[PDB]
């Protein structure tokens, strides 16, 4: 339908290798602990101010088609390293310039390209096998620490931050980033069951500060359905008055009739009790309230399976909580009286549900729930002075997050490159099964030194002297840009998770080696 | 989607440095008390002719894409200090352009950008503190007075008005600032009780001049419901009736029965009642009829808390109010005689609300409410000639208010830019941790003299000399620029708020730091 | 959002003083008995052909954005000098272009606009003290003759029409001005109530000639709600039967059943009755059928306050008129026969409901009403050939009236600009605080020349020579530019109100001086 524009041979070639040094060269200077930052325009507001190297990716197009295409495979390898590991864009990056590059000179009449993408597939396992073989597990919180400053750009709050953040809330625990109004950062801990939900009416405050209501050994009431009936909530109070112990009512809505009995028994006779509305808005409502239900020790009114009808409410039917406070915003519940086996039952079957699918949803919600049952979450509030500096350290931070949750998993190596030149020596014991396949092995190989050569650059030293003298060091010793001379990378604390590295590496070799065996282009024709 | 523009190193720079300048050239002529004014095209009607800063600012933006993100990023850092501080935003603009402007020759191949911007904020804490030290807090209303002055532009008429209405109505008090018909200003005190709603037929009216309605030792009745029944309304006229006193209705409306019912009686039988509508339109409706029932002494008929019921009224139900006059838009209540200690109980229950969470709406009506119930509200009318006039004398009569309550809350220090110069020494304490950090120590001492620089070269003289004679003067002389002499500021009156001064510094150092950083620019290509 | 320009120093300044000079040259040659027309070209019809300084001022854009800012200041300036004394107009343009112009020059490095503004402002306070002291009071007929035929263009019909216009309705009476058909200008006056509401039914009629229906002694019945039923207006009728007087019934509308009852009798047995439509569409007629129940003497049926019901109808109830005129279009109530007493409390209330607050329109209702009750309405029609020259007519004698009514309030001063020259020597005692001040005085002080100096140049002699002879003649020989000679002014006439005098100096200077502060100038960019 739209007429096309074809170019053969090499002149596609150069054009997408245009493209790819354009995008690599803006992205390869916000690489290292001395690499500097990208303005992008935006068009509604304030540039963004950014060191992250796929948000520089991907803010980046080209008016030319064929550079626009080299743009476009330089931007899937940054969002693929991105979405898989977390960090390492700008590694990927480097490394796929880096391969597109040297397997573009490759390419001739007599040379195969398909095969070449073979060879430099099996260099990549091979030195993969090697990164997984020299890496080693995380063991103490120092080392936690040590990753998350690491990337963090060398900021040893942040490190410190995440480091108590995983201490308090457990290495797998739920902790979440935003921004904060402040100028320091700052850390706040969620324990026990806490939901967006306040109370209903201005009525049932009965504190001298913050206007909010606190009990204490309080009876918990947990409806699926609205209250709304007289007989429907009558019971209960009449329970709670005789046991003379404060009662809370949580339930999807308390409606007009016994929201007005509610104020005015407590306003009248003083009887301490508060209404919630029930968190969650679909089948998670349901979901949480079960969860506080075993929780607290109880049972849910209402509920599909067994339909337990709020008139016949028992004593033994109500929650027991040590300290609940409910403010206008959130409503927290302390110290539920629950079993322990139900508990931990309710928590095993929630790391089954984590287990069966994913939705991209779903896991966010189980792992919420699991974290307000067992241990609570953890916020960071990212303070600065303008809403830039809080929006390029709050990447920053989630960089570190994801950095330090990778290397939990997974381990870590030396940082600053000299992980993959530490594999260098793997790959002269591979056999290439023709000249195709030695060349793959040798643009790997030659492509190994990219990331400490353009970390050293940065520096503003010379990169290939530097890599020199690290290959001729001894089998630790490595380049410290920062301070900028030869140290102890696992004393001095540069690590990196060998997740990001291994993740880098894969995406990277996969998109330019089948990048670089392209022969023919079709591009669309600048019509507009 | 959109095809960009991508500049490296110093070409970008240039262009930011360019946008900067440009826009901080245009600011920096509204400084200083012999500044000159900015006229402003408005596309609809009239230019405005304006002094401020944040003002000149905003109304700034450039065709070139880069010179536009450097106007943005100084519109940010204006903004940020008007919305923070309210005042000194031109310093903040122009500390901005130096740092900036510093910070960009620094830059070098060898040169570390992030650890500049980290000594930049090391200088700017360690000022901060030294200013925070040397402040002294605000006790006499004559420092008020001189604050003002010297926030109005030198204008001793507005300094005057505003430590009156700060004396008689509290220096936390409730003033507000409105354009005036005549040709000089005017401050107006609202005491007691007065909101615009005014009486619903004009049948009421029993005085000689003004058409209003005035009684004196009145009952009143607040319904938070509407008033439409007959047997609703008779029973507290026929309270009124046996007690021989005038009575008010405040109410959501009263309907077509009850409004001839009591308009009938009135023009008959002579019986002094009036009829208000309840001011509000939401949850505000309700706070204020609490307010006022507390304030005059008795109940809100229909509350969905109690219900009181309008049947069984008593006459110990009904307020009682020493003076209450209505008119054709509002109605005034002076005089409640209402019990101190339950006054101060919904005082204290007010504060408490204002330190809960903030909307940016609920602070402003509890704050309202809360000068209602202790000493009223302050109103300046400020007069002028034409609307430019009103409007220009407006904006420096906010300035004035927004300066003067900074001073209230933190305190003062020397004016003219003395306070940043006599900061110096304490940088000169600092240790940097490398040569960058001592870069940005410098870049941060080098921008302290540009306020009292610019200030100076606005009047004419040379603004290094001043500096310079300053600087080798005594610790406490400074220099007037209005008189033009070497004297005494605290004796002159010449004073700053000292959190203006330090939340000016910090955000133009938080913002300028950040821009230094950058080395690649992506811009959107200008397609229209 | 929008690129803008930026503008600084002498060019901006240069560019707005371009764009005064041409509003105010175009504007300038209305002024003085000899000045010349304006054409304004209409896009739906015919030009405007008119002499208005604020007309010609309001009609004039500029392409140049510099340029029209300066066009919009002085539109400003005319408009403000319009509505507030409504003459005027070109004076306090020519006053304005020539405070822009003296200040631009007198603006440098070392000049301190904002205290040079202060200074204008200053010597306008002290002129304008100078004006209120040298000014007498009106007292004779013969000087409002005088001031509108000075202020009609010298034209004595005009003069003499609104001179007896005022001496029967009184010197604050309600004058109105409309087109006319004719070619010679007519004043007509509307005595007793009269309002645009004719008979329904065209059978009431019982004249000869016109076509209307008379009555003499007349009863009137007033009903604020419609007349439909039958037992609704039959008793009215057998009380004027039974008294054999004509009726009058008006009232909202008088539907079909009673319209048909009353056109039956009357047709029958020549029963004299009429129907009238009540005037006014909201509140405004409720007060009307109450001044009409006050002037004749009865009440109001269907009243919100008492109700007083049609049924229950008394011969006291039904006004008395000494002679009523109804016909196509309007009806006309003459001698109603009301106690004086409460026509005369009326009138206080409507004079004490004038001056509680304004809205632009229910002062003018107001005044109508109470013209209405006292002496009547004075309508102007305006003769002519073609329209242009009837709307020239027509603005010419606005102006009088607006002029007269000016004189009227307050007092005049000689005519001819001399009242601001023998201002000139007040001047001489102020005291500037600094150079500033001198300047500003000085610049003031060279103004105050303008107005004569611009009218005797549109007379075709030397302005300078004349204004220099005004100066050394004696303290009250002027100029008379019609007459081109050296006369005695209150002796011939040429006499000005003090309060255009006034009104147009300080918005002009008001305006100018903060026009004269400027030093950057931003605009938006031409797109389109
Ligand atoms: N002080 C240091 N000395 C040497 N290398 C460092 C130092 N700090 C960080 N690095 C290395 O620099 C890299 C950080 O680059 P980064 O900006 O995070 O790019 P990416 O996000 O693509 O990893 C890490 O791989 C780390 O090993
Ligand atoms: N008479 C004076 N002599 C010396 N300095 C003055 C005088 N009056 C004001 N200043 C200084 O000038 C500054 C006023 O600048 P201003 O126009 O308010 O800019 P901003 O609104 O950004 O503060 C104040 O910081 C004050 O210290
Ligand atoms: N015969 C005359 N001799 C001298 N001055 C006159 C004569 N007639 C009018 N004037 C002066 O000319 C002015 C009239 O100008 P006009 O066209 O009304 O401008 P504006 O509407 O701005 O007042 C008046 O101020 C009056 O004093
Ligand atoms: F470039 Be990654 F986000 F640290
Ligand atoms: F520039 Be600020 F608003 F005085
Ligand atoms: F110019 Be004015 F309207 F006489
Ligand atoms: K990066
Ligand atoms: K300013
Ligand atoms: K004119
Ligand atoms: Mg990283
Ligand atoms: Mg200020
Ligand atoms: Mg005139």
């Amino acid at each position: 339908g739209s007429a096309k524009d074809v170019k053969f041979g090499a002149d596609a070639r150069a054009l997408m290798l245009q493209g790819v040094d354009l995008l690599a060269d803006a992205v390869a200077v916000t690489m290292g602990p001395k690499g500097r930052t990208v303005i992008i325009e935006q068009s509604w507001g304030s540039p963004k101010v950014t060191k992250d190297g796929v948000t520089v990716a991907k803010s980046i197009d080209l008016k030319d088609k064929y550079k626009n295409i080299g743009a476009k495979l330089v931007q899937d390898v940054a969002n693929n390293t991105n979405e898989e590991a977390g960090d390492g864009t700008t590694t990927a990056t480097v490394l796929a310039r880096s391969i597109a590059k040297e397997g573009f000179e490759k390419i001739s009449k007599g040379a195969n390209p398909v095969e070449i993408r073979r060879g430099v597939m099996l260099a990549v396992d091979a030195v993969i096998a090697e990164l997984k073989k020299q890496s080693k597990p995380v063991t103490t919180p120092e080392e936690i620490a040590q990753v998350a400053t690491i990337s963090a750009n060398g900021d040893k709050e942040i490190g410190n931050i995440i480091s108590d953040a995983m201490k308090k809330v457990g290495r797998k625990g739920v902790i979440t980033v935003k921004d904060g109004k402040t100028l320091n950062d700052e850390l706040e801990i969620i324990e026990g069951m806490k939901f967006d939900r306040g109370y209903i009416s201005p009525y049932f405050i009965n504190t001298s500060k913050g206007q909010k209501c606190e009990f204490q050994d309080a009876y918990v009431l947990l409806s699926e359905k609205k209250i709304s009936s007289i007989q429907s909530i009558v019971p209960a109070l009449e329970i709670a008055n005789a046991h003379r112990k404060p009662l809370v009512i949580i339930a999807e809505d308390v409606d007009g009739e016994a929201l007005s009995t509610l104020v005015l028994n407590r306003l009248k006779v003083g009887l301490q009790v508060v209404a919630v509305k029930a968190p969650g808005f679909g089948d998670n409502r349901k979901n949480q309230l079960k969860d506080m239900a075993i929780a607290t020790g109880g049972a849910v009114f209402g509920e599909e399976g067994l339909t337990l009808n709020l008139e016949d409410v028992q004593p033994h039917d109500l929650g027991k909580v040590g300290e609940v406070i409910v403010t206008k915003d959130d409503a927290m519940l302390l110290k539920g009286k629950g079993d322990k086996a139900q508990i931990e039952k309710r928590i095993q079957e929630i790391i089954e549900q984590l287990d069966v699918t994913t939705s991209e949803y779903e896991k966010e919600k189980l792992n919420e729930r699991l974290a307000k049952l067992s241990d609570g979450v953890a916020v960071l509030k990212v303070g600065g002075t303008s809403d830039v500096e809080v929006n390029e350290k709050k990447d920053r931070v989630t960089d570190a997050l994801n950095a330090t949750r990778a290397a939990v998993e997974e381990g870590i190596v030396l940082g600053g490159g000299c992980a993959l030149l530490r594999c260098i020596p793997a790959l002269d014991s591979l056999t290439p099964a023709n000249e195709d396949q030695k060349i793959g092995i040798e643009i790997i190989k030659r492509t190994l030194k990219i990331p400490a050569m353009t970390i050293a650059k940065n520096a503003g030293v010379e990169g290939s002297l530097i890599v020199e003298k690290i290959m001729q060091s001894s089998s630790e010793v490595g380049y410290d840009a920062m301070a900028g001379d030869f140290v102890n990378m696992v004393e001095k604390g540069i690590i990196d998770p060998t997740k990001v590295v291994r993740t880098a590496l894969l995406d990277a070799a996969g998109v330019a080696s089948l990048l670089t065996t392209a022969e023919v282009v079709v591009t669309e024709i600048p019509k507009e």
